[PDB]
């Protein structure tokens, strides 16, 4: 056809344009993904695009607002006239305030039972350790941890999701040769000689 | 053809500032393959830039979702049914006054004045039914003479329009030199 890497990139863009549902909360990340032309960058922003699908998909199913702009909890409450300072820097995947209860959502994907459970406890405990600062605000914390075992989500048909991840794999397991060829360049050796001059 | 669609793609991606209000329209534009659709979305995209500048100059919110006056009010708690389907380029409900913004581009004084009166009458004919509901209409018509907007350098703005223009003149294909020579010759 062929499939030399620039055509992989091309097929990823067609998948993004033809088979990722046109939800406004993906517009920004779709645009950042379509804007890339270097292979490791296309790979990075493709992975970030697929993660936004899962996070937003999670926020919808959990009945709160996807944290579109990665606000902190302190920011979410400071945005609603509720002064709570002295709280960890926590950025939830979703949130929703009612009337004095604050739903906070963390979601994730793990592929083995051991890592699933371990991750579930970690995010449970991350949310639990601010329950009391919120109590003196005084707002009730409603922690939600949404663990998933795969990458299915409602903005991608399953076949396109799989083909997208499959092209991403070919893109990584290829640009894992361009950086290896890079380590024999000279510009690599000239980088190597660049640090010794500053460090 | 394709190199025109390709360099248009790169202007959109690299030389239109990444204000998120443009994101959706940029993406509809980037998804078009055929000249006709590239042209309409191209023009819509230039218009969105201009509407968004107007909203920002006029102190009101850009009508991103193409909401209706009907909708804008019910979202602020004003039940006022029976209004014609009017969809502004901008809006801002403020106390009990509804700022409605109509934004446009024209390039001759004659067609500028015409389109100005039209958008004036467009909003004015819902003034009374807003007064029934309490809200006083604040109608703003902002007409422009060109496509200058704050999201593109001027050279890019010109190159985009020059590229869209060549799609427009391409849509020709002689064609009319064979009209009756088979077409107007069917129900004959
Ligand atoms: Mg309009
Ligand atoms: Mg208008």
């Amino acid at each position: 056809h062929h499939h030399h890497h620039d055509e992989i990139i091309s097929e990823l863009r067609e998948l993004c344009l033809n088979y990722i549902e046109q939800d406004e909360r993906l517009s920004r990340q779709k645009l950042n993904f379509l804007g890339q032309r270097e292979p490791r960058m296309v790979l990075i922003e493709g992975l970030k695009l697929l993660s936004r699908c899962i996070e937003i998909d999670s926020a919808d199913k959990s009945g709160c607002t996807h944290n579109h702009d990665d606000k902190s909890v302190e920011t979410i409450l400071v945005e609603s006239g509720i002064v709570c300072p002295g709280l960890p820097l926590i950025i939830p995947d979703g949130y929703k305030l009612i009337d004095n209860s604050l739903i906070l959502l963390e979601c994730f994907v793990r592929s083995t039972p051991a890592s699933f459970e371990k991750k579930f406890i970690e995010d449970t405990n991350k949310l639990a350790c601010i329950r009391e600062d919120l109590a003196v605000a005084g707002v009730t914390l409603v922690p939600i941890v949404d663990g998933r075992c795969d990458y299915d989500n409602s903005f991608m048909p399953e076949w396109a999701n799989f083909k997208f991840r499959d092209l991403l794999f070919k893109l990584l397991e290829y640009s894992n040769q361009d950086e290896k060829v890079f380590e024999e360049s000279e510009y690599f050796r000239l980088c190597e000689s660049l640090k010794t001059t500053i460090d």
